């Protein structure tokens, strides 16, 4: 049979799901979480062979190793080993939509392993094999005999091997199919890979054993008392001497215990469960678990005899916390959460979808270090270790079933069909059975982008009945269907409604108060971090803090799914969709992270960190008011540092410890300051520093900051007297001005400053010209494609309007000599096909001091698409090591993404002024700048700028960062104004009106001088 | 594979479920529900062979008929043909409980059929086979090639044979397994049979076809306006030229119509169902459907090209009705129902579980003629014609999923197990998909006696999402769980609580008001009609009428499940559990019907008819107030007949047309009546008669009656003197009295009347003695067995106290001669092992008129269990043809089951005075009798009696009615007092206290005379 083309068969001979087991045979090791000799890993070197279809696998493989197989590491995705290509498709299925069939050319991975077992395992007990993750479906044989089959690439599939085992060498043969009917439920937006990608193990349990256990914690009104209730189930022969004891430990101290024989309460007319027992433990003043203080206890479940012999033990970490929705609010331990969440796929640039402890830890540390307190398992149950880490390090988790049918038309075609209820059910039920005891899991999710089908309603109900301790959410079909306890839209905007038929995305503030609505609202996905993005992030935060029922959301997403490829040289580079010959593909849409694949942050990460701070501040006079947003912990590892600076120059600073209760406030009166009558703006910067290291941060970690302008002293003094006067030399073709060893040349045909010299040294490679466009950001492009243009996209709108192609017609170019200067006046019109898009009017005033003051007045046609920027650009001859500026920084910042940047004097190496987005675009801009220094040059004004060795033209024409080459000299883009970058989504225009350049008339001025 | 030992495989290659199709190619034939040339029946003669296990079937059978096969009729249950035995087990499974496995010895039925297929069916379109019922699982081969597999004995399994058939002769091969994993969900209390027991048919559909259609009817506030909405789905060639036209007809008039192209509304981000269309038809003043007036329209669903070519048409009967629960009440068309329901299994004494039109009709007529308006499909979907019939004749139906796991321990072991969710889902979903357009179905049920599992919660929700038009109910787990919209207990009593742990059965009146409860309460099963039962029926009806939220119930059950067996002589006899060698078995527990297996009524039927009347009456002076309980109809086929009689002698009578609106009242003042001087009691009897025949009844059918005592003239008349005095003659052994041609002999050693002569003919075969016991009723025995006594059962309590074996000890016997009479006085004590149980003191006064007056005063020890009766008995020498009595009748009636009986003078053949319950017991009693005539004898008094050719001893000792033998003479039991019969259930004592003989002292008197 082709069990892989039949949704009614999702497994054969598979054992029931259950929470993590180790079959410890020693209570103290179980207590300590130490290794169990009854649980062995079979990870390591296996033998593998790839085939084009299951029909090509030779029968001989069942009995013996194929000489042509290779030895490979398991776990692994075979594409990562180069056997076939990974495919990056977003919504459209990677296979023909024809349920339940799959391609007859179905890549098949034949894995095998030779192994043996302890003699005692041949003697007695049950030995099972556990495959934590096999993508997408597989058949298993042991010593040539068929064992079973399994589907669901994201949950463990276990089989009893007891009767197949033999003395000596044994051989497993695992036939893995790339595609199966399970693939119709695995349409997540990510690389499409396959293989045995999570752990493989053997677990030796007794025949009379703990087959399942559920831990629940209920509380009194003030959480000062709890009842821990643990239902324990057994398999095997019941005997009157058996007992179960459940003990609760706080570290090495036993705090509570309960023992009882098997036999549950009567539950119906036929009696009760003779094979279960529920123990109830009273716990006084329990230490509560939260992401803020992940307090944990240890529960040890022992199956033993009345007379004291242990048969076996199981165990888990227990977090005492209550999750409930009441009055429209999601409460944890009675307090309303504010979710600083992120969606996180399991992705590694070299290993594909194989997760390792080091990586998970790294991600958790970075998440916490960047003020995240929650994660959504987009969009499947994760590797088991993730939950352990989240329980211990403390992050709220949304555990999500591995069901995504995005590519169907309409999206609920399968989810509304009863024939698919069975396969879907297991993806939900087996997840709960496995994960229900992890305290970090606070919400269950039914899957993602599968429309809204009756199967969802049935499953929603099943979970609510089986585990009332956690709310259930699901975004499909409109985000507020009968299958979700939380309104949980993806990409709904803060103030702006997007009233799509059937499934509108209302402004989140409006959504809450729709007639009859009362649920809390937490975005399952928001702030699409694709390339230069995160524009408008602060808008969300502000709303979340203002509206009780807006309880946060999960950013999309943590890490870019870029894959490493190698060039002819052996040099690695980041690859995206299509880079493997995969087609159709969705190009750079797999890169939406706050961090690059290797975990290096993108600039947007700081913006997120700042907006998600846990301390709020207000300034009044000299009093700084600090407000704690923590719900549970006191600020016991924080100090406030403050500093006052005059235009970058340090004037004063100090420190004061924070001593604020959760939700409390603290007033700090700044000492009396000094009075510098020296002109300039004074600025106050405060930072919260954690003096002590923690399990997730180093000593000195900065967790929050904020700045304010203090007194300003406008300069009223006149600059020193003009020693000299510059000379004008005219030709039909140029206006040349000379001053000392300095010269400026203005082309009279083009009307631009075409050259400048310090001595005989030329300073420009390209003339100084107005610039109205930018190499488009991913948000500017959306889903627009050459092949399939989206005319509504920003980029398309600017192309169609001719912005990229308009030519500067000269309207006027004059020169006047003044008393102590030369004044050049210019006027240009940029037109397109006869339409004048923009008019720039300028004056350049060069005086005896050698400074060139530029004044620019631009007019933009009201009917042309608002332009990406309004500035000047040129290629300087010079290449200098550093960039020093007085403005916002130090990192890249844009108008709608600069709240995290601070105003001060920064100085970085030039390359730091370039942001290496894998898909290149305008980047590295810094706003609010009053002075910029590079080499001998100094520009002053109130502008935005970027500076790098790459032209806007080069960035726009180059699809991968590894292909960029430094140009001669340095490209400087100085803007009077720059359009926001947007990001509410990356497939429709998202830059908010206030960050669009629509004023029609714009003015700016700059002074260019040397030194 | 052993697919039949795997709950994960419930079918292979089976087509989707859908409502009844016929694929008409002419719309008028569809409109008329005439036969379709595209839907053929394959019922008829098939070939069959029985095997002890599937492993015994020879491979040749796939390719050709087995010479040893027999030709048999299909559909059939093979047990009915004698291949193996049917098994009658109630709760305990017929197989070892070891899910999901079955016995390796598993009776296999090999059916085959060679049949014809016309080439035209194969030139185009699709040809499918449909098996309406195969118990319990089967594999299908066509022309030697494997086609597929199916489970669920009670719904249709359809397979596409398009590619397997060829023009001309074709051969099917069906391997039917008696046991499969489906059996774990098929543990209903009925005979365990197997085979192809529902219709087999062949359906041709076009390639582009109607694959499903759902019809809904929504109304305005007063039901004066409706919108019929029909969603239609297609499969096949989707093109712009297709259209759907739905037309609605009332008779030959088209009332509405709509046409539309395919493509439903947008449902989500991926669009809508391009293969679906919803038509909405407005209908003004629709004729509403109810069980009272089953008004129907015909909807024709035409799939056609826009230019006019009908592709195919499907159609259904539509009943405009709304079902909804509001404010705690179940309403139909806005009015609260009162369910006069009955549970009905599909059972035929000769054909087993095979149903036929005639039988169904016969049952529906009798149900209606007996004032039932509702039926519950206990406990599985029914043969398809049942629904058509309830739609047309008018009965409300509870459609029930084929899920019963009663024998599990605890009962929800499988239903709370997610691994059984898929198998259960199919049973619920496919039922709804098939029966959702039938107006008769008003409530869906999740199955029966399967405890309460999370699977039920999930499924409850699925239905509520897919079909909001009908409430969902389910009794398991305590009858008021979260999986039921209706409190639907089985056997909860009216006033008496039964507080079992976990699943108590509260009094129904108390249940409605438990803190927080608001749902309506309708018993899914009540009034267990096993043997002589239905005692207490009236108590239920009084509560139902009194409490709004008590909306009725469904009696258990309609027809006894007895099977015909043939004796040596070839005479048929009714058999029950164990009569086929089947063991273990549950004996007579399969017979619980209001009617015998051949549809002959049991006496309880008339009690149900009466209590379930649709007209209530009150009498005030000579005014009769009639109140209608109809909700929607006027009494347009009814007249009131009234009659007054003096002790059975007709005095006056009349008829008055009834004209009452639904829920209305009518007052009818009767004529000045007879006030006769003559002694006796005047009795008024009124009957409601339907003058015109209907679809379900004959002209003159009586639908209701009631009686009242009017004036009573007590006799004060002295009997004239007798020209005679009886003479006494004594001896040590006897007292003999003679008077004219009459003689009486009283034995002085026994203390009883041992003989009487009329003329010179002996009148007694056994002496006249007190009797305190009865041949126990099924309700007296309950579950007690020799092998496992239930000491709480009435029969056991009487046995243990010695009632059945107590011997009369004579305490006194004297004779005295009076003025004009001889008086004999006796006293006897009945003892057991030293305990005096009862004392009987009597006097017999024989006067000169020849009458013998007997006075009896009994004492019953307060500490002995209340006795079954307090009466006398004797075997008369005479056998006479008729029995004439003045008292309640004419049918058998008991203290707690006599409301239906009317007081009058009745006269029946002797044989009618015996009720042939299959399992013999005390029977034929008539209560409230004032005079009894049999042969030359007349007895007068105020007593209850029975009279037949069978002694109480014989009835108690014989297990089956066909084994009873008429004794010499006639046994007469004349009771002063008789215990109620009970019946609230048949497994615990159920006789209400007011019907138990607990007074301690009892007095009765009779006069025995001639004529
Ligand atoms: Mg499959
Ligand atoms: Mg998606
Ligand atoms: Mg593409
Ligand atoms: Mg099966
Ligand atoms: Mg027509
Ligand atoms: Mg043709
Ligand atoms: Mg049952
Ligand atoms: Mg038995
Ligand atoms: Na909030
Ligand atoms: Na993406
Ligand atoms: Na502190
Ligand atoms: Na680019
Ligand atoms: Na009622
Ligand atoms: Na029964
Ligand atoms: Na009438
Ligand atoms: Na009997």
């Amino acid at each position: 049979r082709r069990d892989w083309e039949n949704p009614g068969v999702t497994q054969l001979n598979r054992l029931a799901a259950h929470p993590p087991f180790a079959s410890w045979r020693n209570s103290e090791e179980a207590r300590t979480d130490r290794p169990s000799q009854q649980l062995r890993s079979l990870n390591g070197e296996w033998r593998f062979a790839w085939f084009p279809a299951p029909e090509a696998v030779p029968e001989s493989w069942l009995e013996c190793d194929l000489p042509e197989a290779d030895t490979v590491v398991v776990p692994s995705n075979w594409q990562m080993h180069g056997y076939d290509a990974p495919i990056y498709t977003n919504v459209t299925y990677p296979i023909t939509v024809n349920p339940p069939f799959v391609p007859t050319e179905n890549p098949t991975g034949c894995y095998s392993l030779t192994f043996n077992v302890d003699e005692s395992w041949l003697q007695e007990g049950q030995t099972r094999i556990i495959f934590d993750g096999v993508n997408s479906a597989f058949h298993l044989w042991c010593n040539g005999r068929w064992v079973g089959y399994g589907q669901d690439s994201r949950l463990p599939s276990e089989f009893d091997l007891s009767a197949f085992l033999r003395a000596g060498e044994n051989r497993l043969a695992v036939m893995v199919l790339r595609w199966s009917d399970g693939s119709y439920l695995e349409d997540q937006d990510m690389w499409r890979m396959s293989g045995i990608f999570r752990d493989v193990s053997l677990l030796h349990k007794p025949t009379t054993q703990i087959s399942d256990f559920h831990v629940a914690t209920r509380f009194n009104d003030d959480f000062s008392r709890a009842v821990l209730e643990a239902e324990v189930q057994m398999c095997g022969e019941l005997r009157d001497y058996l007992r179960v004891t459940v003990s609760l430990w706080q570290g090495e101290t036993q705090v509570a215990s309960g023992t009882a024989p098997f036999g549950g309460e009567i539950i119906d007319e036929r009696g009760g469960y003779a094979d279960r027992v529920t123990l109830r433990l009273n716990v006084e003043n329990p230490k509560l678990w939260s992401a803020e203080i992940p307090n944990l206890y240890r529960a040890v479940v022992e199956l033993h005899t009345a007379d004291g012999t242990l048969i076996e033990a199981e165990a888990c970490d227990v977090g005492f916390r209550e999750v409930r929705i009441e009055n429209g609010l999601l409460l944890l331990n009675g307090k309303p959460l504010l979710i600083r969440g992120v969606n996180r796929h399991e992705h590694h640039p070299l290993h594909g979808q194989v997760m390792d402890e080091q990586t998970m830890v790294q991600d958790i540390l970075l998440m916490k270090q960047n003020n995240f307190n929650a994660v959504r398992c987009s969009h499947y149950p994760n590797h088991p270790l993730w939950y352990t880490l989240c329980d211990r390090y403390g992050l709220y988790v949304v555990d999500e079933a591995n069901i995504e049918t995005n590519g169907m038309v309409p999206m609920n075609r399968l989810t509304d069909d009863p024939r698919w209820l069975p396969a879907m059910s297991e993806r939900v039920t087996r997840m709960v059975q496995r994960d229900r005891n992890h305290p970090s899991v606070i919400i269950w999710s039914l899957g993602n982008e599968s429309g809204h089908g009756a199967n969802h309603d049935a499953l929603y109900r099943w979970i609510k009945s089986v585990d009332p301790s956690r709310p259930v959410q699901y975004e499909g079909g409109g985000a507020d269907t009968t299958a979700t306890d939380i309104i949980c839209p993806m990409y709904a905007r803060v103030d702006e409604d997007q009233p799509f038929p059937a499934v509108p995305k209302w402004s989140i503030k409006k959504w809450l108060s729709l007639p009859g609505e009362t649920r809390p609202l937490i975005l399952c996905e928001y702030a699409h971090a694709m390339g230069n993005s995160l524009g408008g992030f602060a808008k969300y935060w502000q709303a979340f803090r203002q509206y009780p029922r807006l309880q946060g959301g999960f950013v999309w997403d943590w890490v870019d799914q870029s894959l490493i490829k190698y060039d002819e040289n052996g040099n690695p580079w980041s690859a995206y969709g299509g880079d493997f010959g995969d087609t159709p593909n969705d190009r750079q849409f797999c890169m939406n992270g706050l961090v690059f694949a290797d975990r290096t942050p993108h600039p947007a990460l700081t913006e997120a960190k700042h907006q998600q701070q846990f301390f709020q501040f207000r300034l009044s006079g000299q009093t700084i008011e600090v407000t704690s947003e923590y719900l549970f912990r006191h600020s016991d590892n924080e100090l406030l540092h403050w500093m006052v600076a005059l235009d970058g120059k340090p004037l004063a600073s100090g420190e004061v410890p924070l001593d604020v209760a959760p939700q409390g406030k603290q007033l700090i009166e700044l000492p009396e300051l000094p009075q510098p009558e020296s002109a300039g703006q004074l600025w106050l910067t405060v930072r919260v520093v954690q003096p002590n290291a923690t399990a997730w941060s180093e000593a000195g970690h900065i967790s929050a900051w904020q700045q304010w302008r203090l007194a300003e002293n406008l300069s009223v003094t006149l600059p020193a007297a003009s020693h000299a006067i510059p000379h004008l030399t005219t030709s039909e073709m140029d206006f040349c001005i000379e001053l000392g060893n300095k010269r400026w040349q203005f082309n009279r045909q083009s009307g631009f400053l075409s050259q400048m010299w310090i001595g005989d040294k030329k300073q420009l490679l390209t003339p100084l010209r107005d610039q109205f466009t930018r190499a488009p950001l991913d948000n500017d492009i959306g889903v627009s494609e050459a092949t399939r243009i989206d005319p509504n996209a920003w980029v398309e709108r600017w192309k169609a309007a001719g912005h990229y192609q308009a030519e500067a017609a000269l309207l006027q170019c004059t020169a006047d000599t003044l008393a102590d200067a030369v004044l050049i006046t210019t006027a240009h019109a940029w037109q397109h096909q006869g339409k004048t898009l923009f008019i720039s009017r300028k004056t350049y005033r060069i005086d005896g001091s050698g400074q060139m003051a530029i004044t620019v007045d631009v007019e933009v046609a009201s009917d042309t698409p608002h332009p990406a920027r309004i500035g000047l650009n040129c290629q300087l001859a010079q290449v200098a090591e550093r960039v020093n500026w007085l403005g916002l920084g130090p990192q890249e910042n844009y108008p709608d993404r600069l709240t995290a940047a601070c105003f001060d004097r920064w100085d970085l190496p030039l390359s730091d002024m370039y942001t290496p987005y894998v898909f290149p675009s305008e980047n590295g801009l810094r706003c609010g700048t009053r002075e910029l220094n590079y080499g001998p040059h100094q520009w002053r004004g109130d502008f935005q700028f970027n500076i790098s060795r790459y032209s806007q033209q080069q960035l726009m024409e180059t699809s991968h960062r590894h292909l960029l080459h430094a140009e001669e000299g340095t490209w400087l883009n100085i803007d009077g104004f720059h359009m926001g970058i947007g990001g509410d989504d990356s497939w429709s225009p998202s830059v908010s009106a206030e960050f669009q350049l629509s004023a029609g008339r714009y003015h700016y001025q700059l002074v260019w001088c040397q030194k």
